């Protein structure tokens, strides 16, 4: 690389990536070099960097982001890309003073022309969001550069398949989220979401709960709700409709966006008023986004319930309450007669009915007094059904132990509940870690 | 991959060591010239001290000024790495000036020019020093009136123009500027700022920031909290006390450069604005100055921190005693008033669980000859309604079998000044359980 | 063996708790008069607690003094023991002198007048209190005027006569006295000491002794390192200044005695000699110095020593530092020029023994990345040429897997400077052995 080349100041870090603004010595260019620690690469990852390579040299387009040369050295690997300065292209307009249909049609035109000149090369980005849209420079007229294709695939033509689940998730089409096979018109749907923000700056879809997210974009439950829609053309909503079409063999395709009305004859028909409740919003869009922005794997808890679920913790502790007053009445009120169970007290073995925990009623669960204090942390419920749900969660007992000294101890359960006759029965359960009696 | 140091230079004796390095007088021998020889094993350069290595040497050819320690020759010899440097023999600037018998305004001013010389060649070839301190402050030689020449490019690191960003927070505490210790990024200034600390030195032998409370050094360098206290002062010129004031400028923004301090009259007309009175008490102060460094000097890490605990501090160690005093007792009472109902807890019991609330700790003060020792706590001041306090909880106590025992803890609290009250919202417990 | 508390006393809150006590307010159902019970489990009674229980008792019966909290009756209930105390309500002297508007010499007269009328009392008995101190010196009421009592005889003893003897390192460290400093025997005399420094604080508000150092603090009690700075002290009598000089006497022989205090123009003759103007710079500072006892006050054991080091403790710091490098760095010149020939050590990797020389320690440097770190030196100062240290030695390590890892020892090391160079002349290692 120093060979050609010549490198300055670093621009970012990853895990095995560090990039520098760069300037073609012989030539007075200045591109960013991706400095590759080929030591630290892995397998796995040494296969998506060679993917995402391949892509690159095969896309040449103004508004996409140019990889102009790959080079290797003692195990390090350089990879020059376009020199990009002007940030998010959504960071930009909350800049603006002025900000308008036209505007955004002519962002979505050039990110149309990319996504057309990816689709034409037989690739599929699969991961359009605002974090891959950026400004070539801070010129006022600077070119929108679609970026970071490692999450892009190689499609045969027009051919449908299976490519895996991925994606951002307010992105995700429906297709993928019904795990169907599915190609290019991921893209466009997409596209169809970054419009609609671009036109009100929030999102189509959205909400808490990713499993009700996931819910509306199948469902394509989306509306332009008064009043910040009642100023927004008619073509731009054709448009969206258009993009966002739940059948993907019906969406519109990247070729006939691009000459939709509000794309190709802007002038005369998208709007030129100031939208400054669309930049308002996000500003508020952009603040959530680069808060949320994950650098790992985060599991946060669930701890807003809808009643349906509140109702699966009930019936769980009023089943752990009855054990631990062992009250067998109680016990096979709630649970199925044919009950199975995974627990220690089984020692692996799949048991069935209620014979196997008769025991531990008719024995210790009463005769032992001793006290005892049980914790339910972090319960997960799932609703599969109107009239089935499964609950897991973590088990801690806290107790006395033989020579009267406290101990706690914890379990892992999974509980499978059926709404048979009206009532929550526990028809199966997995336990993992100790045995519930002490 | 040559071999010309072996074929061409001669080793001996040691005159440092560095992390990764040794430093050792060396002659070529075709001339007869000596120099230090830095010499690093290829084999320890791992990708970090190998990019460290590399960026010494790029940097130190950039740098060739008289007052700076030269480096003549960079070689691999497959197997080993020598940098050759020139050989400073004249031990440190402030040792020299205590030795002598005359010593005033006037030659501070001179030793100052030559420092502001080397710093202003570094600038203006984007690279700043960021470790200027007496150690690195050399005479060429014994030679009585030998150049002050600046050493030690260690921590050297290169800059894009007037770029400023954050390259790590690096240097010494006394001499560190207050834009590194903000977290702000920095450039050429933090230099300048070290050497207003240098100078401020040179004229009355001790440093303008100074505390043993480290945290308290740096509030008072982020304040720019120094003055010039009578006598000693009252005999200094205002030029003098000028310039200091100027490099001890808060604002890196507003700082003095070093090409801007080289014009400034106590440097560039010397001879006209500088006192020539010769200043026995700062050469008597500068003795005890290198002596107090000289003891504590950077050897091997040490760790040593309970200061003479503020009023604040105390206040969190007594509320920390007083809840322990109540678990000991078994006051599930005093317990509730001092722990917020929203506590949260990670400790050995929870089995690694995040507990929440009193219901996990009740269980202990309803069913469950003792001596707790609280070892070296450590409060950080968090705000004035919140801190948090770290120590060893060791406990005697009798076993069943009638037999003492001891069992160690480390915990973590953080409290909450809430409703006028120090409430305790978070602990963190690791090593034995607390009952036995 | 008998049941008259139980079935003659009601009992109420708890006002405080001891080593193996409780004490509660109770009341004498047939009269409704209020007392203080101290209550103890005669279980708990070890034959230790149980003889200075029995102490308690039989000293307490003997004080029968207006200035004295005085004992009511010591029940044994088949189970438990009730001592029975009058039930004091002021609060302490000290606070209530910072909430008066008027407070001059006079009304320390009276107060000191009080506590050596206490104080005299006890000595005529042949009783030594031993720890008189704020805490202790209590008003019987909220009543204005009330009476000033000396309260908690938990460290008192008995002596015979006039005759001396070791009883013990017992006390609080602001009070202690030269002669228990000195280990010397001691008894009367120690309370006047006490006297004399609650009294400098009754004038001035704060104390004649401090230092948070304790070695450091114990150095000025035995010298008797106390003054009366300007300006607070310009305007206190003569007088007053003599009998604080009477009291802060270091030959114990040579101290004021209670009864020759109550004498004391100042005291006896209180409106001709003590001053009746207004102190308010005392009332402030009182504030002051009890806010500090209160945050400061005994709860739990508290272990906290690394002070700002001397200059001599420094050096045996650096010294110790540089024998470590040597070890790691391999170098068995700098080891042999640091440790003495005859040195001693008991280390884990010599099983018990104590090996003598350095052959031993010769096989680790002649056969076998490391960040020692060196955690809370303690120095001991024992003479201008002899020093010992102790310290957590805690080693970071790469081991044969290339993982990182973690040892840690505990080191003393045992210094003495010979021909003019401190040397190390035994160790002892406890923990992991220092190679990998």
């Amino acid at each position: 690389f120093t060979d050609e080349y010549q490198l300055f100041e670093e621009l970012g870090k990853g895990a095995f990536s560090v990039v520098r603004r760069c300037m073609k010595i012989p030539t007075g260019q200045e591109y960013a070099a991706k400095i590759i620690n080929t030591k630290k690469l892995s397998a796995r990852d040494h296969q998506k960097l060679e993917r995402e390579a391949r892509i690159c040299r095969l896309l040449k387009h103004p508004n996409i982001v140019r990889l102009h040369d790959s080079i290797s050295e003692e195990g390090f690997h350089y990879l020059v890309f376009d020199l990009v300065t002007g940030g998010e292209l959504f960071e930009d307009i909350v800049a603006r003073e002025y900000y308008s249909e036209a505007d955004a049609s002519h962002c979505i035109q050039q990110i149309l022309e990319s996504v057309n000149h990816c689709h034409l090369n037989g690739i599929v980005h699969r991961d359009l969001k605002p974090e891959n849209l950026l400004l070539a420079s801070k010129s006022k007229g600077a070119a929108v550069k679609l970026a970071d294709f490692g999450l892009a695939i190689e499609v045969q033509g027009d051919q449908q398949a299976w490519f895996g689940f991925a994606g951002t998730p307010g992105y995700l089409s429906p297709e993928v989220l019904r795990k169907d096979p599915y190609g290019k018109p991921v893209d466009m749907w997409a596209c169809g979401v970054i419009l609609y923000i671009l036109l009100v700056g929030y999102p189509p879809f959205w909400d808490e709960d990713q499993h009700r997210l996931y819910q509306q974009i199948k469902a394509g439950a989306y509306d332009f709700p008064s009043p910040e829609w009642d100023t927004v053309t008619p073509e731009a909503k054709d448009l969206i409709n258009k993009m966002l079409t739940i059948n993907p063999a019906k969406r519109i395709t990247a070729s006939e966006a691009l000459k939709h009305p509000w794309i190709c004859q802007r002038s005369t028909v998208a709007s030129m008023m100031h939208r400054q409740e669309t930049v308002d919003c996000l500003k508020k869009f952009n603040a959530r986004r680069k808060l949320k922005g994950a650098i790992l794997t985060t599991m946060l808890a669930t701890r807003n319930f809808s009643a349906r679920k509140q109702e699966i913790i009930k019936v769980t502790e009023q089943l752990i309450e009855a054990i631990n007053n062992g009250c067998f009445e109680a016990y096979t009120k709630i649970c199925d007669p044919g009950l199975t169970a995974f627990e220690p007290e089984a020692l692996g073995n799949l048991v069935e009915g209620m014979d196997f925990h008769r025991f531990y009623f008719e024995n210790a669960l009463s005769k032992s007094n001793k006290p005892i204090h049980t914790i339910i942390l972090n319960p997960h419920v799932h609703l599969v059904g109107d009239d089935a749900a499964c609950i897991a969660y973590i088990r801690l007992t806290q107790y006395m132990d033989g020579s009267g000294m406290p101990k706690t101890m914890q379990s892992e359960e999974t509980r499978v509940w059926h709404r048979r006759d009206g009532k929550w029965q526990n028809v199966h359960f997995h336990r993992s870690g100790s045995p519930t009696v002490p």
